[PDB]
């Protein structure tokens, strides 16, 4: 459907890099910054992933990266980047996350670039679906929503 | 559903590493070794890809690697491998190839490890769908079938 700020976040089922099922409850009690990309194997999406992960206080909450990349791509990316502190989750099987959050590019079977921030109660306190022609998501706005919780 | 030796090769629509559509007709007039993999970003599948590519004469026919990997992962694999003579194709979008050739692992939305050898008029002259828990395909038998055409 469409996610509106103020609404409770819908649950989803995605896969970790070890092929385990992950749902929103696996991060119970934490704030979340959910960064959605078309592919981690593209340059702009790489840069988005790295910047949210470096800039967001991970002592205070969780940064999720969600894409239609296979789990095997996402695991290889983390190894290649030399980062073991970066959570990547794969919506490839079902587009559970993408359908529930309204970010599927249907003609591509890829997820649209987007950002959600959820408070510790899964209240949606920020949303950006990145527009046509826009260089990057608004890092600062999302990061401020996250830090304010 | 099930392609058997002596049947004709179905059509398919897949993507090349630059997101161009590719179909059976784009390889008209040539014999084909089609190597199917769950993901090029796994070790066993990396080795399968490299072995068929190295051991099959490409003065002889075409060696195709098909998986559900995104095009971006396949592009990155070729680039990082320094392999500019390996054809990788992505069935991610629609599973056109995997459904037509009967090789989807439907509970995972990945392609089963499998090998089809096609003569120049697209008769299937050799097939293996690799059994669950067997180490590798029979490289020698498929390569023999290919070389014999």
């Amino acid at each position: 459907q469409q996610i509106n700020e103020g609404d409770f976040a819908p649950d989803f089922t995605v896969l970790d890099n070890d092929l385990n099922q992950v749902t929103l409850a696996d991060y119970a009690g934490k704030k979340k910054l959910i960064s959605v990309v078309p592919s981690i194997d593209t340059g702009v999406c790489d840069q988005q992933t790295r910047k949210f992960n470096s800039d967001a206080s991970k002592e205070e909450g969780i940064v999720l990266t969600i894409s239609a990349d296979l789990p095997f791509a996402q695991k290889r990316w983390c190894a290649s980047a030399g980062l073991d502190n970066v959570i990547t989750l794969s919506d490839h099987r079902d587009l559970s996350f993408g359908e529930n959050y309204g970010v599927v590019m249907e003609e591509l079977r890829l997820l649209a670039r987007a950002v959600f921030v959820l408070d510790a109660d899964n209240k949606v306190v920020y949303k950006e679906i990145v527009s046509e022609g826009t260089d990057f998501p608004d890092f600062d706005a999302a990061l401020a929503a996250y830090k304010n919780i």
